[PDB]
């Protein structure tokens, strides 16, 4: 499918929000121990800075538990305040910090409920930290925010949301200078649900803008990315033709550019397009390249997907080999890509007048399509 | 697909809107004319009162623009204020009013936009109505406007977030006393919900949770829409057997209240299932009855359904009526009925081992599949 691409570390997040369990009751050792252990995390990445602003402030926070603990060391047991009430004060004299981790709380607890698939749980953590957005005085914070939830109802394939998302990010950046990045990110967030409705056209407007945007910044991964995703616009409108170009100059910016983890995605659209064509001569040199990136990273899901290449157009077709590479992206839950490959496997045999292989195949579409893929569970509702 | 609801105009709402645009416009002819007409249609009206709550404010505030207006007979032009600067005035001395106002008027205008297929503009609309909430007293209003969030992004398949608020309504309706109805059709969404997500289990326990609560409440209508749609469910499934006595059930329920415009639509599924069962004698049956609801209800889209069964099952299939019925779905963008169609005839053909014929209309499901069916416009943002 498009090439977004790839970041998280709901891992880190969600432990910061640990930590700050452990601080709202007192848990010394244990607030002790994530606070030296977050910090090393942390320092071995410039990544984030959602993170880093989200550990600044944890750290302030574990700081002001260890000072309103300092009184009770000059006191009897029976003196000493509850911890509960010693809770409640710090939340009232720091109403503002309190609402601001509780903004990344959510936030950060809303991508982790994500990765773990509980879509239902992720709205809900991220609806809480909506609401806590009057906590974020900047509105480029704000904006970051708005961006996050796009490309994250993007993965939820919410489009609307996503959308709406993406042009509320937007109109904030728009107004501030070189925001012109995350502008020209906003630009493929609309061009990628544009592309998931089926709106080629849009999409290939805005992501011919975010080229030219990226472009102007010298930003290769986005140039690349950008390029790639026109490609695969034209390919899924079998407009193989114009698809080739864009394809071909993608490759030469990732190479170019040394960028080996979007390469085995970036050579395998373009072999299968050979294949197709019935160019084996030029598939053959693609394959082999492609086949050799994956081999270096060990792209799993790209090795076993050029294998398919193989299996499909090369080798019989092998309907053995097929299913079960079709019970590896299923296992994978990789639901898209094998809906496509089941498609492109009926349409392999439909244009040789199998029609009886044709058929099979598309039932087979169909009993994917029957599957649960993005299943959800009520929290807390009884029938 | 399910069956839900009940409607609707989008009309009234948004003539309260042009009502409250002639106020702002002091323009008293048409403010009155409105007044009377809106007035008119409302008490004439099986009502959902967002709107006569919504025009009683409106009275009020058209009061408040005849008040104002009074000392400007008393001045000649130059001594009276600006129209501008008189409804700033009567803004600022009214804020709880005018929220009040903007919450309505922003919800109606976001049902408007979503009946004109303007997805992001409804929205965007329905997010500002999201945020007028504050001015929005009583809690079981705010369930309202999660309820009907709830339908709206169930007829916009931004599946999560229908069911997120639907479980926003579910939690006050709850823990209120006389709020049961409500409560099975939360429980009716959280099922049409799981349905398009093929949690058929989780979708059949919601609809099986509705039913019960429906017959407490001796609400026949939800009683028969709840027990069709568990058997649409196994329908989907292709339990056709298991399907039988849940329609059945259904329109002996619809038939003992007189519920006739459901009766097409009851009738519809259960004769389709024995033509495909092969049992032509019951099917016949079925189909009289069920195109002789559609007759008298006048049901353009089901008498037209009705019609492609004798095409598909009886007719040769008529393959060329088949293309003029599926060009009709199309053209009325009823793209779900028409996929589930195409494969229908795709499964039949196959049966029938004519797998080229099986594997054209399996060739027609995709290109349905590539339709913009939902699109969407981006407001004012460049290239
Ligand atoms: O490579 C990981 C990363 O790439 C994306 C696109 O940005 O998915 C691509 O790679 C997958 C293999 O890991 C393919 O299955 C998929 O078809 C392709 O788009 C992201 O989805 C993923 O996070
Ligand atoms: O009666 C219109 C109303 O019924 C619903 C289900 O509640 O749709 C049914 O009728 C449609 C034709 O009018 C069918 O095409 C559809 O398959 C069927 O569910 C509502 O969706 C519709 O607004």
């Amino acid at each position: 499918g498009a090439m977004t691409g790839v970041i998280s570390s709901s891992s880190i997040g969600e432990k910061i929000n640990e930590w700050y369990m452990y601080i709202r009751r007192f848990s010394i050792p244990d607030a002790e121990y994530l606070r030296r252990e977050i910090k090393q995390e942390l320092d071995q990445m410039e990544e984030d800075q959602d993170l880093h602003l989200y550990y600044s402030l944890m750290e302030f926070r574990h700081n002001l538990m260890l000072e309103y603990l300092e009184p009770l060391e000059k006191m009897r047991i029976e003196e000493q305040p509850r911890l509960s009430d010693l809770l409640l004060e710090i939340d009232k004299k720091q109403a503002r910090l309190t609402g601001l981790l509780e903004y990344y709380f959510n936030f950060f607890r809303g991508m982790y409920e994500l990765d773990q698939r509980e879509y239902l749980s992720a709205i809900k953590f991220f609806k809480k930290a909506e609401s806590k957005l009057i906590f974020v005085k900047d509105r480029i914070e704000k904006a970051e925010f708005f961006f996050k939830m796009s490309e994250s109802y993007y993965y939820m394939k919410q489009t609307y949301f996503s959308m709406d998302y993406a042009r509320q990010a937007y109109e904030i950046y728009k107004e501030h200078e070189a925001y012109n990045i995350r502008l020209l990110q906003c630009h493929s967030l609309f061009a990628t649900n544009f592309l998931d409705l089926k709106q080629y056209e849009d999409a290939i407007s805005h992501f011919q803008k975010a080229y030219s945007m990226a472009e102007a910044e010298k930003q290769p991964q986005l140039m690349g990315r950008t390029l790639y995703n026109i490609g695969l616009c034209k390919n899924s409108q079998s407009q193989y033709e114009d698809a080739i170009p864009y394809f071909k100059r993608a490759i030469a910016v990732f190479e170019e550019s040394n960028i080996l983890p979007s390469l085995p995605q970036a050579y395998f659209l373009i072999t299968q397009i050979h294949y197709k064509l019935g160019k084996i001569d030029k598939a053959h040199e693609y394959h082999s390249k492609g086949m050799a990136y994956s081999q270096k990273a060990g792209d799993v899901i790209y090795l076993s997907e050029f294998e398919f290449l193989k299996s499909l157009y090369l080798s019989g077709p092998d309907e053995e080999a097929i299913q079960g590479f079709f019970d590896f992206l299923e296992s994978k839950m990789l639901y898209a890509d094998l809906e496509d490959f089941a498609i492109d496997v009926a349409k392999y045999y439909h244009e040789r007048k199998n029609f009886q292989k044709a058929s099979a195949y598309f039932l087979k579409v169909e009993q994917v399509r029957q599957l649960i893929q993005g299943g959800v569970s009520l929290y807390e509702i009884e029938v």
